[PDB]
């Protein structure tokens, strides 16, 4: 109608799409440009003009939460708190919501995941239902995409229905426009603690499913990734790089031509073989055309992008490649300067490799039109980012991820003050330590964490003493000081004994002994002044 | 999920009469029937909660009884049903009456 036309010309994406659907060129192009338009920043990074991210989340009678409201950052949000505060519950809530986008990008009227009647409803909820309400943002044309997941407890007074239509509507735009002309698609992924799992050596050979673009959405929100799928896909990429498809077409074309000449020469026995070869040729051309039709990055380029990402983000890995050993393809890595198989990697290295490899694979598959596919859009959830990492890696991990995936919204959980030392306080959302489930707002810490000392973050943000209070030796310096002050600053028998204990335990060069020495010096001087007076 | 009246029609015309289903069901009914107004029960639960260590097991039993009573109260005419204790007794008598050499 005229109203839709005005709103669409004003830059409203839904109105433009509705006009496209009813008339089914200009409206199509508007929708496509809204999704595809972007610019390169001063750092050489592509930036979409219309960003997509989760802006707000509200939880009502969900697990431990009677009511919780969270505002999220466009780039990075870190949730911190003690064990059992509901950090994982928050990520699960988001993941379920994202499942509705994924389902509807894949299939019209696809269903995402529902809240559990048994586990997701708060135990003492008066209303005996749970709500997960989320609001998404997609550029100035679509400032609010509200979604609500609802579930009623088993006894059932009344049905509380979920409201998912806006998710479906938005996902429909992506699906339909992509069908007509290939567009870049958003990546959604959850990496929970299940990512820590043993590697199976037995690589199933390429049946064909891993090369399909929408395999990138397969089990994206299941928690583990699919590192097995990566390995299969990567070996596949390698084999295709060693063997060109057009030469096979040219060779097949030559074979078909030779067989056609034989059939024309009176050998009717080879007609069956000719028909088979013509079929094979047509299939090869179709695959080539589909590959051509998909407007896709070359297999060589795809391989290179992923390899670079892995080597840049994973500190111990300097190189990754496929070897033909014996009669079976093996992925090898240069780890800590030595060539090893994936099965030889430490659990920390493997788990982190798995995360990055999986994410990179999906981004390459979903962003074929970008020069750097890792600059695509998406929302990635990571539980316990520090899992299996030494402190030295914890100091690098957030920096590396954000550098490799500059346009992803990361929502992460951590217990690590070392991680927090690399992050701005605005990105941090902290639970109150004494929270008995009746807290409306998660809040930022008062101290600036980025560039701060770890000991300070322990005490000021994580509410933990820098020294273990249930060790006696931790109190000796305090006790020593008190004894010195009780005896007008002179080392008495008791203070000397404790001094010797401190010396014996911590050592001659210890900070503790130096502090004790300092106390002696200062107190002696103070006493001398007092006597002069 | 709790048992519901029209579950009686589930797999009635193929899949019925399997021994494992019986045993599971029977043990379940026994556990529930091992050990009555809602307001009175609500009052008893409240009194027991105020007392609450040795009475904690009794409180949990009474809370369960209260929840069941509320559920039965809330449940519809179309799903209205005999007590688990009665159901158990009828089935036991049926088995012993019908099956050769089981007393
Ligand atoms: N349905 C529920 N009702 C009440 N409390 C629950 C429910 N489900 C979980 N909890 C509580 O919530 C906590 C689990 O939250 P979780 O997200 O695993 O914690 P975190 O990620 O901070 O370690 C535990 O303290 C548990 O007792």
């Amino acid at each position: 109608t005229k109203q839709y036309e005005r709103k669409a010309k004003g830059g409203n994406l839904l109105s433009a799409f509705e006009l496209y659907q009813r008339n089914s060129g200009e409206w199509f192009e508007m929708c496509r440009d809204y999704i595809q338009d972007g610019h390169v920043d001063e750092s050489g990074i592509f930036r979409p003009d219309n960003a997509f991210y989760l802006r707000r989340l509200t939880l009502k009678d969900f697990r431990r939460f009677s009511l919780l409201e969270i505002k999220l950052e466009e780039d990075l949000t870190v949730i911190i708190g003690n064990n059992g505060k509901g950090k994982t519950s928050i990520l699960y809530a988001i993941a379920k919501t994202l499942s509705w986008f994924v389902a509807n990008i894949l299939k019209e009227g696809g269903s995402g995941q529902r809240l559990s009647e048994m586990t997701d409803i708060k135990n003492d909820a008066e209303d005996r239902y749970s709500d997960v309400s989320s609001t998404f943002f997609f550029g100035k044309g679509l400032k609010s995409v509200p979604i609500r997941l609802s579930r009623s407890a088993l006894g059932t007074a009344e049905r509380r229905d979920s409201e998912v239509k806006p998710a479906k509507d938005l996902a429909d735009i992506w699906r339909v426009i992509n069908e007509v002309n290939t567009i870049n698609l958003p990546t959604f992924a959850l990496y929970n603690v299940e990512r820590s799992q043993p590697f199976n050596r037995n690589i199933k050979d390429n049946t064909g499913r891993r090369e399909e673009r929408f395999d990138a959405y397969s089990q994206t929100l299941g928690g583990a990734g699919r590192f097995d799928h990566f390995v299969e896909w990567y070996i596949y990429l390698h084999k295709r790089t060693v063997s060109d498809i057009s030469s096979s077409i040219k060779e097949l074309e030559q074979q078909v031509n030779d067989l056609q000449r034989t059939v024309d020469g009176g050998m009717v026995s080879v007609k069956s073989l000719l028909e088979q070869m013509k079929f094979k040729l047509s299939e090869a051309i179709e695959r080539n055309d589909a590959a051509v039709s998909s407007r896709v990055l070359t297999e060589s380029v795809q391989k290179s992008i992923v390899e670079k990402a892995i080597c840049s983000v994973v500190p111990s890995i300097s190189n990754i490649w496929v070897e033909m050993i014996t009669g079976s393809d093996l992925v090898k890595v240069t780890n800590d300067g030595h060539d090893v198989t994936i099965d030889q990697l430490s659990d920390g290295q493997r788990v982190f490799l798995s995360l990055v490899a999986d994410l990179a694979r999906r981004m390459v598959m979903l962003n074929p039109l970008l020069e750097n596919p890792l600059e695509g859009r998406g929302i990635v959830l990571i539980d316990e980012i520090e899992l299996h990492l030494h402190p030295k890696w914890q100091q690098e991990v957030i920096l590396n991820l954000r550098s490799a995936f500059p346009n992803i919204q990361f929502i992460i959980t951590t217990h690590s003050p070392i991680v927090l030392s690399t992050i701005e306080k605005r990105c941090i959302r902290e639970f109150e330590p004494n929270d008995d489930g009746d807290q409306s707002f998660l809040d930022s810490p008062d101290m600036q964490t980025k560039g701060s000392e770890n000991a300070q973050i322990l005490e000021q943000v994580m509410n933990v003493h820098s020294t273990p209070p249930g060790i006696a030796e931790s109190h000796w310096l305090g006790n020593f000081e008190l004894l010195l002050l009780d005896n007008s600053g002179e080392l008495d028998n008791h203070s000397q004994v404790l001094y010797d204990q401190i010396k014996a335990h911590f050592g001659i060069d210890s900070i503790e002994l130096k502090k004790a020495d300092s106390l002696i010096r200062i107190n002696k001087m103070k006493n001398k002044l007092n006597k002069i007076r």
